[PDB]
């Protein structure tokens, strides 16, 4: 995926990924 991995792309919306 494309933001888990970065701390805080993540953070803000993790949904999208985890």
């Amino acid at each position: 995926e494309g933001c888990c991995s970065n701390p805080a792309c993540r953070t803000n919306h993790p949904e999208v990924c985890d």
